[PDB]
């Protein structure tokens, strides 16, 4: 049994504020093209010189020191969900911002026409609902996957808000073509931070957009 | 205190990541109407259940244990400049913004109309520039007034940039009706924190509206 049961599952009524969840993915995420990293804070990051309303600095931090100097100063692209609080290069990083993975390599990795995909949802047991999700790359990490799928239902289906969420569990299971499947919780420990919850991309896996699966799962009360 | 002394005047173009002035002084200010303070960390300072864009939890520092616990149970407008880095950090609020100050009581501090103050600046000995700046308190504090200043000096006059200031040296000139006058440098030294900069503001020196004069001196590079 790889995929979790109801004991496994965090419930959204025990978290103390749930919504600092909901402004991870309600905001825009964190977006660059072809950018390469100019500094590192530990072996395991890499810091870029790109921007976004409210940072100059982005640090990323991935597996290992392997997975770091794999990308280190090569030209990659940034898809991530970004956070503020406790991320800094020290007491001279004033506007930073921090992330886990999101990198792929931005050469030979873009598609002409976008990629649709299918989100199968299901609430209750119930595949009550699907929508597409689109990206422009052949290899995606599976947080710009799921940050898409988190936006749309917490735009159209209140997954998130400020505050509480109408559903009590949720997850959302990646099925990639002939690899292992793997699953994220939508929801974190009753006491959780941000930094600590998006741990979840740390591992920077990426899926190949033209074969890959997506399902959620939703219980409600 | 007395006016400031030529060589006792910060250089802009010894400043490392100036921007950060920038940012603090180009986007919007934080501020607030009817409010009670709802915590408090350490006795000179009151946190406010407030929000706005990234944050929903404002923390001030005040003058002291003595001028917290004096609004603490005070309905009070605010006015301040915000800031992000190495704010509140508590893993317990993970979206707090915090400012210096910048507290009044709100109670008949309002007036039926503006009241407009001129504000005279100097470039090079030269006093060729004048506009107006206003407030609806009878009672502001300094920062209101120099937010404003700054703000319109930097949309118009190019005070501070995503870089460089065309200004080499600067300084707000506060001059009260009858209490002794003081004044603020535009720069802080070459390398700082916005959370040190901004402690000019912690006194939380207030004016009276009606006959506080403000004078500005720059320097071209
Ligand atoms: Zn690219
Ligand atoms: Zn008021």
């Amino acid at each position: 049994q790889q995929d979790p049961d109801p004991s496994q599952l965090h419930r959204s009524s025990l978290v103390k504020n749930l919504q600092n969840i909901y402004f991870l993915y309600e905001g825009d995420p964190v977006t660059h093209e072809n950018v390469k990293s100019v500094d590192q804070l530990l072996s395991h990051d890499l810091i870029y010189n790109v921007s976004g309303p409210n940072y100059d600095k982005l640090k990323t931090e991935l597996k290992n020191q392997e997975m770091a100097t794999l990308f280190k100063d090569k030209n990659v692209d940034i898809y991530g969900v970004e956070y503020y609080h406790l991320c800094y290069l020290c007491e001279n990083a004033e506007r930073s911002a921090c992330i886990y993975g999101g990198v792929t390599n931005h050469e030979g990795n873009h598609l002409e026409i976008p990629k649709k995909i299918v989100v199968k949802v299901s609430i209750d047991g119930i595949q009550s609902l699907s929508f597409d999700i689109e990206t422009n790359k052949k290899m995606v990490t599976a947080q710009e996957l799921d940050y898409k799928v988190r936006k749309y239902l917490t735009d159209n289906k209140q997954l998130y808000t400020n505050g509480p969420s109408k559903y009590e569990t949720g997850y959302i299971k990646f099925i990639p073509k002939n690899k292992e499947s793997f699953w994220f919780d939508f929801f974190p420990e009753p006491e959780f931070t941000q930094s600590k919850y998006l741990m979840i991309y740390k591992d920077n896996e990426t899926l190949d957009s033209n074969t890959s699966q997506i399902e959620v799962y939703l219980t409600t009360k």
